[PDB]
DNA sequence: TTCCAATGACAGCCGC
DNA sequence: GCGGCTGTCATTG
């Protein structure tokens, strides 16, 4: 039977409480948010509208400890347990005492860990386990977790706990999600039950698929980095950012005022059919598509369809980077700086991870305007900046994806390019322009980027025409001499495709499945569409697993020299100059950090020390590390 | 429908 | 009319 035991309620039943919660191996906690120094709980830093007014606690079967953080205002408050007496029974419970094995499950860990640091001033200090992230591990390509999808596959004899309770089906935690009518208490209490029964089930099934090493010893302490990356967040200049937008503006009014003379009319550069009636009807250039590779053929033919690509890359650095960024800034007022706070998401097909709101990944390369025949730099990355007196250290691996596919296929042609030759990219660009390595631009190099990438994971020879403009049939030659070069890759390709079509699954370094059933479909487009996600996600998620190890094994040893908070949060949730590196954004094969001027060497040493180190291959893992006042502008930095 | 992975703005359409 | 959905366009790794 579901029963919640108020155990501030009675000083007597809760020192018998404190007394079995400080035996406990294993148990879920539940956050209870509701909306409105106050005595009625903690403000949530960035909602001036929801409390934390207590904690539920969960160690088997249907009953739920419900622990109250409210000064005055379920039975009322025993007096004498002040709440000063109940933060620290609650500190106690939750930091780890020396050999003591003990996991806390916690649905949305991350959210939870930056709540209880900044609104009640406490750092869980456990093992942590996170049911969504079970779930992720046990099909990658499931829809993101809710409370009601997992008790639905894991526990779906407790739903009828969810009746009346439809923000179950949102992904913010049931205790977190004060958009309910029913009390904080409530939903606290019937999630930590959940969350702590389900947890049972997931690590049965994580046992089972043989993922639960992973699950402990990656996994989670990858959540937990993310959270210090989230508490962290990244610093953002506003005066670099408007001056970038006033260049960008004057060149969008040139574009239009020019497209607009050679249309004849105005149109709208957002509408695919305007852009349509003017290259095709109203000009009569030869295809109706208006897509990228379309206007990149016609601009060899007349001056309008440049001039659309143009726009179209500037909009998109106005509006989705531009806007979004000098909206969500915040001051942070200890550090003395606008900073950005991205949310991490780890619910992917392969393992990389990404953010939102914003996606600080999709940033923009720097790139070139010219405007009267005078080239003006549009750095995006440069308004990323550390805080003052610090560094941005990036530390990059060198072609992680080319190093594994070489490991895992023994091709000695690759192995031998890996070990001497000169940048893969700018020799295919060579190759393809007719020139010496040294005369491709960044945007060439990327082109030939996407080239090698595209042939490497099962390109076709239309598309690699469009990209290279070549016909079909010298594409086409162009991949079998690929083939031919590199035998070992394409025993691998087969081998691979071989033992997906047996299994329904690929796994990747770590030991992660990701199932492929479209690999027995009898259409050709999603069997071959299969085929190409078996051999991408071996070698994509792979990397992604080294990468995770790298950034989780770097946080260890930082920690370790750490004289220090283990991030910004640390020192807000506290309530003396910064030292140490802060975790600031991941980048799939590369990790910036933020850096104390003094700790810059030491840290950079540690970074490259732990990426090389990360895993053993048959070939070396080189890093690059590299250093700036800047996103924009990081500079090679010898280690 | 023929590189893979990702987020996100933005016209435009359709059952409610 | 209105929110959901669905391409389509962009960008990054
Ligand atoms: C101009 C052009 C275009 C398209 C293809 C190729 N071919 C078949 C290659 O061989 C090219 C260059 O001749 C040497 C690098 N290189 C590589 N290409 C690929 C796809 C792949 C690789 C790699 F996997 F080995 F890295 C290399 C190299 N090295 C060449
Ligand atoms: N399939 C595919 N994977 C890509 C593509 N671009 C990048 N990736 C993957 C493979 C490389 C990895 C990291 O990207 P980078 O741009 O850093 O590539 P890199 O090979 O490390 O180049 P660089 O030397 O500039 O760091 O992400 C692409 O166009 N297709
Ligand atoms: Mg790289």
């Amino acid at each position: 039977s579901l029963s919640i035991i108020d155990v501030a309620s009675d000083q007597n039943l809760f020192q018998t409480f404190i007394k079995e919660w400080r035996c406990k191996k294993r148990f879920s906690i539940s956050l209870a948010c509701e909306k409105i120094i106050r005595d009625d709980g903690f403000p949530i830093k960035g909602c001036d509208d929801t409390l934390v007014v207590g904690l539920a606690v969960c160690w088997g079967g249907r009953d739920a400890y419900y622990f109250s953080l409210q000064k005055e205002q379920p039975p009322s408050l025993d007096p004498s347990l002040t709440l000063k007496d109940r933060m620290w029974y609650l500190q106690s419970c939750l930091r780890k005492e020396s050999d003591k094995e003990c996991s806390v499950v916690i649905y949305d860990f991350i959210q939870s860990y930056k709540i209880l640091l900044l609104s009640c001033g406490i750092s869980l200090e456990q093992s942590y386990e996170d049911p969504k992230v079970a779930c992720w591990l046990l099909d990658p390509d499931s829809q993101e977790p809710t409370l009601h999808s997992i008790v639905t596959s894991f526990l779906p004899h407790e739903l009828p706990l969810l009746e009346g309770m439809e923000t179950s089906q949102g992904i913010q935690s049931l205790g977190l999600n004060a958009g309910s009518e029913h009390s904080g208490r409530y939903r606290a209490s019937v999630e930590s039950i959940l969350i702590f029964n389900s947890m049972n089930q997931l690590n049965s099934l994580l046992q089972k698929e043989n993922l639960q090493d992973v699950f402990r010893k990656v996994e989670m302490p990858s959540q937990y980095c993310l959270a210090l990356l989230e508490l962290n967040g990244i610093g953002f200049s506003t005066a670099e950012c408007e001056s970038q937008k006033h260049i960008m503006q004057a060149k969008l009014d040139a574009i239009e005022t020019q497209a607009y003379q050679l249309a004849g009319h105005s149109f709208s550069f957002t509408s695919s059919d305007d852009i349509a009636e003017v290259l095709f009807l109203e000009l009569k250039l030869p295809p109706f598509s208006t897509s990228k590779d379309v206007l990149n053929k016609l601009k060899a033919l007349h001056p309008l369809p440049g001039l659309i690509l143009e726009w179209r890359r500037i909009t998109n650095a106005i509006t989705k980077v531009v806007f979004p960024l000098q909206r969500e800034k915040c001051l942070n007022p200890f550090l003395g700086m606008e900073r950005i706070y991205p949310v991490s998401q780890s619910h992917t097909a392969t393992g990389r991870i990404t953010f939102t709101e914003p996606n600080i990944q999709n940033v923009p390369r720097d790139f070139e305007i010219k405007m009267g025949g005078m080239p003006f730099s549009i750095s995006m990355r440069h308004a990323f900046v550390p805080f003052p007196g610090g560094s941005i250290l990036a530390a990059d691996y060198s072609q992680l994806e080319l190093r594994i596919l070489a490991h895992l296929s023994h091709d000695r042609r690759l192995i031998q390019v890996l070990n001497t030759g000169a940048d893969v990219f700018r020799s295919i660009a060579a190759e393809w322009k007719m020139i010496e390595p040294e005369s491709v631009g960044d945007d060439l190099r990327q082109q030939a980027k996407q080239i090698c990438y595209g042939i490497i994971y099962g390109m076709g020879a239309k598309s690699l025409g469009e990209q290279m403009g070549i016909k079909e049939n010298d594409a086409a030659c162009y991949i079998d001499s690929f083939k031919s070069r590199y035998t070992g890759i394409n025993q691998f390709m087969t081998e691979t495709v071989k033992n997906c079509k047996r299994d329904g699954f690929v796994q990747t370094i770590l030991g992660r499945r990701r199932y492929l059933p479209g690999i027995k479909d009898n259409n050709p487009y999603r069997k071959a569409h299969a085929e190409r996600q078996a051999i991408n996600t071996i070698v994509q998620g792979s990397a992604a697993d080294i990468v995770k190890i790298a950034t989780v094994n770097i946080q260890k040893q930082l920690e370790t020299f750490h004289s220090t908070f283990k991030s910004h949060g640390h020192r807000e949730g506290m309530l003396c100059p910064i030292r140490g590196g802060f975790f600031i954004l991941q980048l799939h094969d590369e990790l910036l950090y933020e850096v104390a001027e003094e700790d810059v060497v030491q840290v950079a040493q540690i970074v490259k020390n732990e990426m090389e180190s990360a895993v053993k291959l048959s070939v070396k893992l080189k890093v690059k590390v590299k250093i700036g006042a800047s996103w924009g502008e990081l500079k090679d930095f010898d280690v």
